[PDB]
């Protein structure tokens, strides 16, 4: 809703030994993506123009009531990691959301350069930006790095286990809390950090339980396309006359899009947590097709692992829920 008296400028947020520390890691159409540091202490920004009545990155401008939508999920999804009755923390935390203005800060171009030449970018370079220019400014923990860099990366299916299930769990305390659809968990959205800790710990309708970690904490990211209902009031992203949406693949994830538009007759209000399973099963498949894991599947202990979330991949899409999986799928 509100944080300041009015428009605030960058150094409000990103004073400059920030912005030195400022590095892009991501992007889409509604802008960037920076992790820095802040007080000894890593977090990523999400900065978005609005109010502007030119295109940017291709589509328009979302305006300030066009936004709001992914505060409150961000914000309500946060919320989650200290409520009692359903608990988790599997998502990322909002540490600050703030409306900036001005042209784009020089030493974030220098930033934005790199990416784009190491890597390469979909969004136009943000130059074009007027010192009138009002953007949002989302400042997140740090919740680490996706799936796709970490294929390589990963131990064994034993890990591969623990993060499906941990997403699950994620997945359905929100459904249970907030009637949530993510609508967009593409390997791309799954982060994975360190944790010396040896169990994680959540509470769906009341009932705590545990995950063994495998030594990795999963947060879910980027709600641009998420839904979810408090008191009735429903807050969503509306595609029913998107396209390129639907139109376009390669990958199994673009049929999800397709899937989804099929499960709910395009009306995106509606609630439909198959979106989930349906999200579940795509990250299934991901994990047993196209990751590579430090130790071999060898041993007659891993072979019954594999067996295990084989037999998940062709099951589970017979399963209403993220909830139905986790309380009703022998996998957990
Ligand atoms: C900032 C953010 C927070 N939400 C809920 N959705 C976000 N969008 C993106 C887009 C691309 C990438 S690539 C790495 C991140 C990280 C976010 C937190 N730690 S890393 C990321 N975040
Ligand atoms: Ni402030």
């Amino acid at each position: 809703e509100c944080s300041q008296k009015g428009p605030v400028p960058f150094s409000h947020c990103l004073p400059t030994e920030k912005l030195q520390r400022c590095e892009k890691i991501g992007e889409g159409v509604f802008g960037e993506v920076f992790q820095t540091i802040a007080d000894h202490t890593p977090v990523a920004i999400k900065i978005i123009a609005i109010e502007g009545p030119d295109l940017v990155n291709g589509s328009h401008q979302k305006t300030f009531e066009e936004i709001l939508p992914e505060i409150i999920i961000s914000k309500e999804l946060s919320l989650l990691s200290g409520e009692v009755c359903n608990r988790t923390e599997g998502f990322i935390g909002l540490n600050s959301v703030h409306c900036v203005q001005g042209s784009y800060p020089p030493l974030l171009l220098k930033a934005w350069d790199h990416y784009n030449s190491t890597k390469g970018s979909a969004n136009d370079r943000p130059d074009f930006f007027k010192d009138d220019q009002l953007f949002i400014v989302l400042e997140f923990e740090f919740g680490g790095i996706d799936l796709e860099q970490m294929r390589t990366k990963l131990s064994s299916l034993a890990t591969a286990k623990s993060i499906l299930h941990q997403l699950t769990a994620s997945l359905a305390v929100a459904e249970a809390s907030l009637r949530f659809e993510h609508r967009d968990l593409h390997w791309g959205n799954v982060l994975l950090k360190k944790t010396s800790l040896k169990k994680l710990h959540y509470t769906l309708n009341g009932k705590s339980s545990t995950i063994p970690s495998c030594g990795l904490q999963v947060s879910i990211i980027d709600y641009t396309l998420s839904r979810l209902e408090r008191d009735g009031i429903v807050v969503f992203c509306d595609v029913s006359m998107d396209e390129d949406l639907f139109t376009g693949d390669g990958d199994y994830q673009f049929d999800i899009y397709r899937l989804m538009k099929k499960e709910n007759n395009n009306r995106w209000g509606e609630y439909h947590p198959y979106s989930n399973v349906l999200w579940l099963h795509y990250l299934t498949d991901k994990m047993l097709k196209q990751m590579t894991f430090k130790t071999k599947c060898n041993t007659p202990a891993m072979k019954q692992i594999k067996r295990k979330i084989q037999e998940f991949h062709r099951t589970m899409l017979n399963f209403s829920s993220a909830t139905d999986l986790l309380c009703q799928h022998s996998l957990f």
